[PDB]
């Protein structure tokens, strides 16, 4: 605020200051999942890393 | 001026040296006060150095 020089009126107004927030939330479960049967895991699958994990 | 060459009337205008001034004046109080009760600075306040004084 600004006011006059050499003003009889010694008054000084206050000022006021505000913070604010805001909330960050977690709320969601990203997943990939897979089975696979013991027959299909030691004859279909040659390759366990590149055919299953990368994908 | 201008005269005439050759005029019989042989008067001569005076001209004037006419200063002139404005003034510059220092009339304003540019402030930012702060009130703080007790209570605010001992338990809202934690670093007032960048949440009094910066802002």
């Amino acid at each position: 605020n600004r006011r006059d020089l050499r003003d009889p009126d010694r008054t000084v107004i206050a000022s006021e200051l505000v913070e604010h927030s805001f909330g960050v939330t977690l709320d969601k479960h990203v997943y990939a999942a897979l089975k696979f049967t013991d027959e299909q895991r030691t004859l279909d699958i040659r390759d366990y890393t590149k055919q299953v994990l990368m994908p």
